[PDB]
C-alpha cells in the first residue's frame, strides 16, 4: 500500500512553484533520503529522479501538474529499509491565500523494501 494525502496548493504557487523545490520539500518533510523518484500518478510520467533532474527549473504547471494531479513520492536508495512511498494530491484551491502551499500532515513509517 502507500501513504495518502492532500496538499493544499495556491493557484499562484502551481505557477510559481520550481520542481526542484517541491522535491526537497517533500523529501524533508516526510523523511526521505537523497535519492528518490517523483512520478506522477495520474498519467504515469516520471517526472524526477535520482538522474533525471532536467526538469530542475521547471515550475510544476510548466510540467503540467495541476488540480486533481496525484504524485507518487518514492525512496530510491532503498537498501533494506525504505520510506512507505506517498501519494499526493494536488488541491488547488480559490481563493486559497497567496503563496500556499501546504503539504498534509501525514504518517509515513519505514518499511522492509
Amino acid at each position: 500500500k502507500v501513504c495518502r494525502g492532500v496538499i493544499k496548493l495556491s493557484s499562484d504557487c502551481l505557477n510559481k512553484m520550481k520542481l526542484s523545490d517541491f522535491v526537497v520539500l517533500i523529501r524533508e518533510k516526510y523523511s526521505y533520503p537523497q535519492d528518490i523518484s517523483l512520478l506522477d500518478a495520474s498519467n504515469q510520467r516520471l517526472l524526477f529522479d535520482y538522474d533525471f533532474e532536467d526538469l530542475n527549473d521547471r515550475t510544476l504547471s510548466e510540467i503540467n501538474l495541476g488540480n486533481g494531479s496525484i504524485i507518487l513520492f518514492s525512496d530510491e536508495e532503498g537498501d533494506t529499509m525504505i520510506r512507505k512511498a506517498i501519494e499526493l494530491f494536488l488541491d488547488v484551491d480559490d481563493e486559497l491565500p497567496c503563496n500556499t502551499c501546504s503539504l498534509p500532515d501525514v504518517e509515513v513509517p519505514l518499511i522492509k523494501a
